[PDB]
């Protein structure tokens, strides 16, 4: 099993961590001490990630209050040992990870069986120090974490010696160079930014004239603006001539950690929130004081909301400040109000805080196992005090926060009973049931959100469960693959908290325009707020627009590998998701794709397009030509690529295969065309020694002169191009004939083919720049030469019943030849242009647009969302109380900012909210009266009334049609069915005679 990773399970996580880090993880034995909510959350993430084994220690009996955040305990478990009852449920998370229970820790030498030891808040500070001393002195990595109500911390001690092998997890930077001067000044090609920072290291390739500079030697970077950097003298290597590519290399970094005992008096802090810098040292003394309080008082924490205990904690912190003078520093007084809240909340057990630290700490465990990413060094403290409701609405005292003998006692401890009841009675829509959705439903189950008679949860997701989902969608099991995500998730969390039984309406509908009959006005209007758990801009933007329309708050969030974000959208207050979006990533120039690739990303895009044309569009165009009597006529109206469409039909029918041998021949001939003849044609038009107008080499920089390929069936890429191409063609034409192709079989067919020789077309123009005109446009064909191709098409009557079967691209079925073809095809073109070839996993990442994902980040971001949710429940209108988050666990880095206020505008002298305000019109008004009323009371000379894309009115004949009739007219005579409201968008002029931006209209039918 050594060295093997199950890519079909770990696919998305492999794109975060890499194979080497996971191989180190699969050798590491982890021990977690304490299996309340914090411990089980950490264990859940580490077991999903795949370590060698997980061992849990917790002999304490389950009590009902433990269920606040321990999602694997049930009321039937009370009195049993937490470790014992949790082991079997953790074991079900990942069959590759054995989960054991450690019965006793009296003998500390047992720790020597483990590589990483995690001490949660069940471990006293006295025991944490003893355990850390044993781990530190033995070479065992040590991590501890504690949560106390809305506060928490983590401590990391990986020993005297630890090597970071990759500090960031980012793709290495690369770039093309146009000069390296004798002093090492490197000039970037054209406008290309290097993207490097001082102190980075690079190696070089293709630098002609400097020979051994390309041998993998590393050079330390001194940046000289964003388009040049310096590497020190290169005189010893020669004299630059031309060419070159730099590649950033991450070098190992040896670091050293101090023990817990040393760090108690002289801590090294990583801050979680730059608005709260000064709180870290205060909380550092406070968390210690809580332990001292417990040793005084028979192991008990301060009493909930108890002011006597709080005053005692403050004195403990004061005394400790004198013993630990370097913590606060000189002249800094104890923040007594802060310590008071810590005392008041010490017993609290809050799902969002547990999820935040569970995700952070589990990732630190994986860093400890692997050397991947930069460990936290060494203390981080956190609070989410902004989550507290306004005491005017929900007073906090010993009466309101007292236990009621329920699983929620330690959330009540913080928020009070009435606030928890308001959570129970909340009405929420969750859009999506994947990674964030599953974690979200778990958090809500622990909150009891929707368990109240007036509350409920709706969750919708049209997708089914797939194997790779299981790595981070922890409510799903191997047996659940193929079932509907939302339905399985709802059932799973109601087992975790039967209080939610019957309160989760699991739907399998896709959210978007086509389901507004389902998600109608009554549906949205009833909601308290909406939570997104989506993975695409279209769905996120659509939900955002509904939330704006219905003025519902929206909780947005996302992850990308180790990075994540949260966004709070509040009606009449903040920007929305849509207005905050970033302009799209610039696309690859078409000439670069078509003729001058220089990165594997370019050859993969090209190969994916060829795949689409060969095996999807070609088949569809045939079927349409055979089925629609007007196809040819339509194809000149619709056009786009008339020449290409008609040629594909003619090719598809004239060269139809009769057996599998015919498909092999076809694929071998396409190999010759794409990787030999077309390349000789390019070189005919642009000889290797050709010059531009200004006498410089045409083939320089981003233009890499290719060499045609001579087919070699022992080259893996040539072989698999033909295998995959033939199999997909055989699929197209319903031919049948092996998962293992036989090289000798294929070789016998190909060996006996006659391969047409290349003859150049000497009258072609190939586009060099995208600014230049397009030689291969419909305008570049001619209205006369298409007739030949049309009349040469066989009439459908000669092909009765003939049908081609189009391929639907599926990146995640490794037996279907899709990624095989794209990888081989890409790599053959990479061979043409001397680009390094890529394996199937990288090709699948790019061609499939897979998003790197891991449960640690998913759980952490979800925790942060639920800390903002508390603020919706209190109807907070102070924008300064909300927190938009950005996280990068690689670093680790945490940043928070208050949301951005909605832009405000003026159609002069009237102030409006450019996002949330609109004109509400009662009734199906006649067009003329609507135009009038804008002049009457809004003083607007309306100039463009549009419904969706079309313009119902434009000043560039005359209508007295009620809007509902007007829309029918211009939308090909369709009848609105369930529509009670209609959104219209206006362009207008103001009383001063000037065009103004104006809010949209709602027609209430
Ligand atoms: N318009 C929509 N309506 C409802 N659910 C949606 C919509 N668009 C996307 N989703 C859901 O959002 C969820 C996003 O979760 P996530 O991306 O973790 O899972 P996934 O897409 O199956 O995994 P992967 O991206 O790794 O294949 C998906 O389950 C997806 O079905
Ligand atoms: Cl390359
Ligand atoms: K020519
Ligand atoms: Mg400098
Ligand atoms: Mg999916
Ligand atoms: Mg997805």
């Amino acid at each position: 099993a050594a060295g093997e990773i199950d890519e079909s399970l770990y696919s998305r996580q492999l794109y975060v961590l890499g194979k080497e880090a996971m191989l180190k993880m699969q050798t590491s034995n982890v021990l977690i001490l304490g299996l309340k909510g914090l411990g089980v959350e950490i264990a859940k993430n580490v077991v999903l990630a795949g370590v060698k084994s997980m061992t849990v220690f917790d002999p304490e009996p389950v009590q009902l209050a433990d269920l606040s955040t321990q999602f694997f305990l049930t009321e039937k478990d009370i009195g049993q040992k937490r470790g014992d009852v949790t082991r079997a449920k953790l074991a079900e998370l990942n069959a590759y990870v054995p989960v054991n229970v450690l019965d006793s820790l009296d003998d500390v030498t047992q720790l020597s069986q483990f590589q990483v030891v995690v001490a949660t808040d069940t471990v006293s500070l006295e025991d944490k120090v003893k355990i850390n001393e044993f781990c530190h002195s033995s070479g065992i990595r040590f991590i501890s974490s504690e949560t106390r109500g809305l506060f928490g911390n983590t401590f990391v001690d990986l020993g005297d010696e630890f090597t970071v092998l990759d500090p960031t997890g980012e793709e290495p930077r690369t770039g093309m160079v146009s000069d390296i001067e004798p002093d090492g000044t490197v000039t970037m090609l054209d406008d290309n930014r290097h993207g490097l920072e001082d102190g980075n290291f690079v190696r070089f390739s293709e630098v002609e004239g400097l020979d051994k500079l390309n041998d993998g030697t590393l050079f330390k970077v001194e940046v000289l603006g964003p388009f040049a950097f310096r590497i020190g003298s290169v005189k010893e290597y020669g004299e630059y001539k031309k060419g070159g590519i730099f590649t950033e290399v991450k070098v190992p970094r040896k670091i050293s950690f101090k023990s817990l005992k040393q760090q108690l008096s002289n801590p090294e802090f990583v801050f979680s929130d730059f608005a709260k810098f000064d709180r870290a040292a205060q909380l550092h003394l406070g968390f210690q004081a809580l332990h001292q309080f417990a040793v005084r008082h028979n192991g008990e924490l301060p009493r909930t909301m108890n002011d006597e205990d709080a005053n005692e904690l403050i004195k403990l912190v004061t005394d400790l400040s004198v013993q630990q003078p370097e913590v606060l520093g000189e002249g800094v007084d104890v923040n007594e109000d802060l310590i008071k809240e810590l005392s008041y909340q010490a017993r609290g057990d809050i799902p969002g805080v547990v999820a935040f630290f569970g995700g952070l700490v589990a990732q630190e465990v994986l860093k400890a196992c692997s050397g991947k990413f930069t460990p936290l060094k060494q203390f981080m403290y956190f609070d989410s005090l902004e989550s507290l409701p306004d005491p005017k609405n929900f007073p906090r005292n010993e009466k309101t926060t007292q236990p009621v003998n329920s699983r929620y006692d330690n959330q009540i401890a913080v928020f009070g009973l009435d606030f928890q009841k308001k959570i129970a009675n909340s009405k929420v829509f969750l859009v999506g049931s994947g990674a964030i959705g599953c974690e979200m439903l778990k958090n809500w189950a622990l909150l009891g959100l929707g368990s109240g008679s007036d509350g409920y949860i709706v969750v919708t997701d049209n997708d089914s469960i797939e194997k790779s989902n299981l790595n981070r969608q922890f409510l799903f099991r191997p047996k659940d693959v193929g079932k509907n995500k939302s339905e399985v998730a709802a059932e799973a969390v109601c087992a975790m908290n039967p209080d939610l039984k019957g309160k989760i309406n699991a739907k399998i509908d896709k959210v978007g325009p086509e389901t507004e009959e389902i998600f109608n006005d009554s549906f949205w209007e009833s909601l308290d707020f909406v939570t997104n758990a989506l993975d695409n801009v279209d769905a996120r933007t659509y939900v955002d627009r509904r939330c704006v329309f219905y003025r519902k708050p929206l909780l947005e969030s996302g992850t990308l590998g180790t990075k994540g974000n949260t966004q709070v959208i509040i009606p009449r207050l903040t920007e929305s998701y849509s207005s905050s979006r970033d302009p799209p990533e610039k696309s690859i120039p078409l000439c670069t794709l078509r003729s001058f690739p220089n990165k594997i990303d370019h050859t993969i895009a090209w190969a994916k397009s060829l795949f689409q044309g060969y095996f999807t569009d070609s088949a569809e165009n045939v079927n349409m030509y055979l089925t629609q009597p007007n196809f040819v006529e339509q194809t000149l109206k619709q056009s786009g690529d008339v020449k290409g469409v008609l040629e594909s039909i003619s090719d598809s029918l004239s060269s139809k295969p009769h057996n599998f041998e015919d498909c092999i021949k076809w694929a071998r001939l396409e190999f010759e065309k794409k990787f030999n003849h077309d390349i000789k044609q390019l070189l005919f038009n642009f000889p290797k020694d050709a010059k531009t107008s200004n006498g410089e080499p045409f083939w320089s920089g981003a233009k890499r002169a290719p060499t045609p390929l001579e087919f070699d069936i022992y080259n893996n890429d040539h072989f698999h191009f033909v295998v995959a191409g033939a199999s997909l063609r055989a699929y197209n034409y319903g031919i049948k004939s092996n998962s293992k192709p036989n090289v000798d079989e294929y070789k016998s067919v190909i060996d006996h083919m006659i391969i047409p020789e290349f003859t150049p077309n000497a009258n072609l123009k190939i586009q060099v720049n995208d600014d230049d005109p397009d030689p291969n446009a419909n305008a570049a064909n001619g209205s006369d030469e298409i007739d030949q191709l049309v009349s040469s098409l066989p009439d459908p009557s000669t092909l009765a019943g003939f049908k081609l079967e189009p391929v639907d691209f599926e990146k995640d079925d490794d037996t279907n030849h899709h990624i095989e073809f794209i990888t081989a095809c890409s790599n053959c073109r990479a061979q043409n242009y001397f680009i390094e070839t890529a394996d199937r996993q990288k090709t699948k990442f790019i061609a499939g647009r897979i998003i790197p994902a891991i449960a640690t980040t998913t759980s952490l971001v979800t925790g942060l969302v639920n800390l903002e949710l508390y603020k919706l429940i209190d109807n907070k209108t102070d924008i300064e109380q909300y927190k938009n988050g950005f996280v990068n666990l690689a670093l680790p880095f945490f940043g928070f900012s208050e949301p951005i206020a909605s832009p405000k505008g003026e159609y002069n002298n009237k102030k409006y909210d450019k996002i949330w305000d609109r004109f509400d019109i009662k009734g199906d008004i006649k067009l003329s009266d609507l135009i009038e009323h804008f002049e009457k009371d809004e003083g607007l000379e309306i100039t463009m009334l549009s419904y969706g894309v079309s313009l119902l009115y434009a000043s560039f004949e005359r209508l007295n049609l009620p809007i509902t009739q007007l829309v029918k007219l211009v939308t090909k005579k369709d009848i609105p069915a369930h529509v009670s409201t209609m959104i219209l968008e206006i362009c207008a002029d103001d009383k001063e005679g000037e065009d103004v931006e104006v809010p949209f209209i709602t027609i209430h039918l």
